[PDB]
């Protein structure tokens, strides 16, 4: 904020950045999700066999 | 074949059909070979979170 300035939504944004980039832990478990990307393409693979 | 005729291997090659569709048995386990494409979707989403 400048003195008789006023503040950019793409700068309180990029400081709402800066306290959710320490959300995050310094050191975590990479727990995996799996994405539907290859969720279904293994689903189906089981669907064509007729699991 | 016929009298004076000649064989085309068009009918050669679907009496090879008969044969080889009589090869497969007539109730079988459905026994699935992981394709690659869905081996290589399961791979790399393992070799994304680094394993």
């Amino acid at each position: 904020w400048k003195k008789g300035k006023t503040v950019s939504i793409e700068n309180l944004n990029t400081v709402t950045d800066k306290y959710a980039a320490a959300l995050v832990p310094k050191r975590k478990l990479a727990l995996p999700v799996l994405p539907e990307g290859v969720k279904k393409a293994v689903e189906d693979f089981a669907a064509s066999v007729g699991q």
